[PDB]
């Protein structure tokens, strides 16, 4: 894709904190930028469309490297068109703005390369609100295995790169991206029946997902989803599996992952409205990526979670499902769990911890978003899932909402003036970022 031209691209600014050691934190001048999906997409000529509501246009995009040559990926108007707002350390995203719903954004360390981090044996913490986020939404902060530079170094026909939010991918290996390894995805392109934006190519684009934070007022989880492969690669058609294809279990990556919900393992009192961690306030979220060792060299060994709000510390709820120990994402865990609920091991097929691990040691780029689920309403997050199982069984509660609530139509009428707001990033070596 080129670089567009018709809307002025600003990236918003955003503060983050490094730190050595506990109390001792210095100031990162970061910014963030929009996913490239989000941006109208328009003939680099005439400013007319090249894509219009979910179909390409045959003159300007015949095939995928002509469109790439002939169509540019347009600025953003961050807070008016797409809800997007920042202040000092902080980032919120809206729902609904017009016909715009939600938005993903990444983490910059300059106007052209996304900030790596490094995340074996060491902790990120946040701040985050999620008292405006029901049924349906999640409000994500994750970490996949992109490129810096957004693959421009790679694929000469893309010329937007990270200053327009191009390279994504993900363990799900999406094939909604318009925009794939410099080309566009209009050969084989499928429009979606339910959304009058999207659609499924052939192309996808797949790379490791540590999902730190997915998230509503109802729910949380913090699920990594290992690949074959790292990195960003391409795939094509259904063996790309993950949810845009016929069987997601088709391709390289596990669309799954190890996930830890505590109200799925077995504590419903823990999080949620007026609980031990109350999602009516906001609150932090730690998280660690230990090591085998315990150094910067080993093999990442166990993922540990730590909340803390009005000032106290609040270590994860243990796992209270029958076979399944401890409070914390490791093999084992891993192992028992989806033995106890019946799930198919494919963290364990795409080498679980050891090749997330991997992935983190490529560096991985910081990924913020607010979504509805056009696939499975969220409800494999905050309801019982699948809808017909019963919701006694092991695994199958994932939270307190209906199994008929999440539905776009719905939630994006009912809820448009939802919201998440992240805030107070920091980064460093175990133990830095908190009062442990
Ligand atoms: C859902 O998960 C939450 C969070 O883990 C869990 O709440 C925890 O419950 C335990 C047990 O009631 C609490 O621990 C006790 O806390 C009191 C007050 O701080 C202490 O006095 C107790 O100390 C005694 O027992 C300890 C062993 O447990 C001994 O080591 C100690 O020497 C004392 O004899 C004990 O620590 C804990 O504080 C809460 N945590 C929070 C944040 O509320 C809850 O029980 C889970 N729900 C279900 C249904 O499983
Ligand atoms: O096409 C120009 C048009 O874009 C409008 O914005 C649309 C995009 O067209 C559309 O591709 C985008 O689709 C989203 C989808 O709705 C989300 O459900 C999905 O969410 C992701 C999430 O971001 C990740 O964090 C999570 O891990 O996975 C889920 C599931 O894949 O993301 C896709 C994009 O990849 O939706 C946009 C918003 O409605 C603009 O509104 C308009 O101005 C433009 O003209
Ligand atoms: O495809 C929806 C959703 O699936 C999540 O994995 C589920 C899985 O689909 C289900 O069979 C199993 O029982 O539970 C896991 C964990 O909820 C995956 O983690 C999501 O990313 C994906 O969005
Ligand atoms: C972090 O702090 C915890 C709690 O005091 C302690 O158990 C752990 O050893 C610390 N980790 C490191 C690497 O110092």
């Amino acid at each position: 894709q080129q670089a567009g031209t018709a809307t002025a691209e600003n990236h918003p600014p955003l503060t983050w904190q490094e730190c050595t050691a506990p109390g001792s934190c210095t100031t990162q001048n970061g910014a963030v930028v929009l996913d490239a999906n989000w941006r109208w997409v328009h003939d680099v000529n005439g400013y007319t469309n090249c894509y219009t509501g979910n179909t390409w246009d045959p003159t300007y995009c015949p095939d995928d490297e002509t469109c790439a040559q002939n169509c540019a990926l347009d600025g953003a108007d961050y807070e008016g068109t797409y809800g997007v707002t920042s202040s000092g350390s902080s980032l919120k995203l809206n729902f609904v703005t017009g016909s715009n719903v939600g938005s993903r954004l990444y983490l910059l360390q300059d106007d052209s390369t996304y900030q790596i981090f490094k995340l074996l044996n060491r902790e990120f913490s946040f701040d985050v609100d999620v008292s405006n986020l029901p049924c349906g939404l999640n409000g994500a902060l994750y970490f996949v295995a992109m490129d810096a530079d957004g693959g421009v170094s790679k694929y000469p026909n893309n010329k937007a790169g990270a200053k327009y939010g191009t390279g994504y991918c993900d363990s799900q290996c999406p094939r909604d991206l318009k925009f794939i390894d410099g080309e566009a995805n209009v050969e084989g392109w499928q429009p979606s029946s339910n959304n009058a934006n999207t659609g499924i190519g052939d192309h996808g684009s797949c790379c490791a997902e540590m999902d730190v934070w997915e998230a509503n007022s109802i729910s949380n989880a913090v699920t990594p989803h290992p690949c074959d492969t790292p990195g960003q690669t391409m795939c094509s058609g259904d063996d790309c599996g993950g949810t845009y294809s016929n069987d997601r279990y088709a391709g390289t990556c596990d669309p799954d992952g190890c996930d830890f919900n505590p109200y799925r393992m077995g504590n419903t009192s823990f999080y949620g409205p007026g609980k031990i961690i109350d999602t009516t306030k906001p609150f932090t979220v730690v998280t660690q990526f230990l090591t085998d060792d315990g150094t910067d060299t080993g093999t990442l060994s166990e993922i540990k979670r730590f909340y803390i709000q009005n000032s106290n510390v609040i270590p994860q709820p243990n796992s209270d499902i029958s076979g399944v120990t401890g409070n914390s994402i490791t093999t084992e865990f891993c192992t028992a769990q989806k033995q106890a609920f019946g799930d198919t091991d494919d963290f364990s097929q795409h080498g679980g911890l050891a090749k997330m691990g991997a992935a983190m040691q490529q560096g991985m780029v910081l990924v913020m978003s607010l979504w509805d689920d056009y696939a499975a309403q969220m409800l494999w997050l905050d309801s019982d899932y699948p809808t017909d199982a019963d919701p006694t069984t092991p695994g199958i509660a994932r939270g307190t909402c209906p199994t008929d609530s999440g539905v776009p139509s719905d939630v994006e009428s009912q809820s448009p003036n939802s919201y998440v707001t992240y805030s107070n990033i920091k980064f460093g070596p175990i133990n830095s970022t908190f009062t442990a």
